[PDB]
């Protein structure tokens, strides 16, 4: 079976304490140091406030978790322990709960974020080296400390434009990377779902991340946002397959001995692999360059074990003016 080609044993060569996330003992912090003040928005099993730490006026951000699922509460907290100090991962503050309903909440710090739809449009080509490699440092931060994050996608990176700061937020769906273990495929959002998730298959990795990446990327570098803009998860598979090319979905599956769901057969239709260079226009050919249209190519792959880890991602000549600036 599949394994990731880093990382694979990292948990297993740990205190068990470290990944056993159900026998984790939470350390509660005072809910009333905290105050709310506007509604940020909604999630599934949570509600995000924007809000006031009494005790030295600072602003932080209050994610209160209800539906009470245990399991996942202690799994995202733990996570979130393994994970602290890591470069630009958002910085856990406190975690607290109401003393009556003993109802929890996350506390992180604020970022003053800039609308990705609103951003997307006026960043240089600088800005996106920049950025991208901001966010490598977290995922490889991460991945080495065997934890998938799963959920990569504009919303939860976090981009202070102004001080040119990122943080890679929300760790609700991360879990821990296990060899052999199989996975549920309902993770990600619909436009960032790596085509393994879109196929069924359950012995996914860290990987799954890099093709996340790899579509913020290119809907950076080109301007079309989201890059793959499918209808369902059906349709989503073929507009990959119409850039990726058909043969080369096949050539995937056969040798990772996946079953395609039948339902397919009526829909991918017979497409050649297209070269990168067609999404280049005018509008945004200032963006491109041999480098990024290379690096992108190692990204958007369907073979999950090929795709560059975020090590090998941040080495790529690509990163090279960004590297060279953190070091003038
Ligand atoms: O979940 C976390 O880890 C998490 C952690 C930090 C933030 C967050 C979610 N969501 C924010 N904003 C936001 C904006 C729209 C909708 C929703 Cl649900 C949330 C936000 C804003 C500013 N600083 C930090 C955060």
């Amino acid at each position: 079976g599949s394994r990731a080609r880093v990382y694979a044993e990292v948990n297993s060569l740990r205190s068990r304490e470290y990944w056993d996330y159900e026998a984790h003992v939470v350390s509660w912090g005072n809910q009333d140091d905290y105050q709310l003040v506007r509604k940020l928005g909604r999630g599934k099993y949570s509600e995000v406030f924007e809000a006031i730490n009494i005790t030295n006026n600072e602003r932080v951000v209050v994610k209160i978790l209800k539906p009470v699922k245990k399991k996942k509460i202690k799994r995202e907290i733990k996570i979130l322990e393994n994970l602290r100090g890591g470069t630009n991962i958002i910085k856990l503050i406190d975690i607290v709960k109401d003393p009556v309903s003993k109802t929890p909440a996350l506390v992180f710090e604020y970022i003053n974020n800039t609308d990705f739809k609103q951003l997307y449009q006026i960043l240089t080509d600088f800005d996106i080296r920049f950025y991208m490699y901001e966010l490598l440092k977290a995922l490889d931060y991460c991945h080495s400390k065997g934890i998938m994050h799963r959920d990569v996608k504009p919303h939860n990176v976090m981009i202070d434009h102004q001080q040119k700061k990122l943080r890679l937020i929300d760790w609700g769906l991360a879990e821990f990377y296990h060899p052999a273990q199989e996975y549920n495929v309902r993770v990600a959002s619909r436009y960032f779902k790596g085509p393994e998730l879109l196929v069924d298959y359950q012995m996914y990795d860290y990987s799954l991340d890099m093709w996340s990446l790899g579509c913020m990327l290119a809907s950076m570098i080109f301007r079309r946002e989201p890059f793959f803009h499918g209808q369902d998860n059906y349709d989503q598979l073929v507009r990959i397959a119409k850039v990726l090319g058909t043969e080369e979905l096949y050539g995937y599956l056969k040798k990772y001995h996946i079953d395609l769901d039948p339902h397919f057969n009526d829909i991918l239709g017979q497409h050649s692999r297209k070269r990168w260079e067609n999404f280049i226009h005018s509008e945004n050919r200032h963006l491109v360059s041999p480098e990024a249209l290379d690096l992108l190519d190692k990204l958007l792959r369907y073979d999950h074990q090929q795709r560059l880890t975020a090590k090998e991602a941040m080495e790529h000549p690509y990163f090279y003016p960004v590297v060279k600036e953190q070091s003038q």
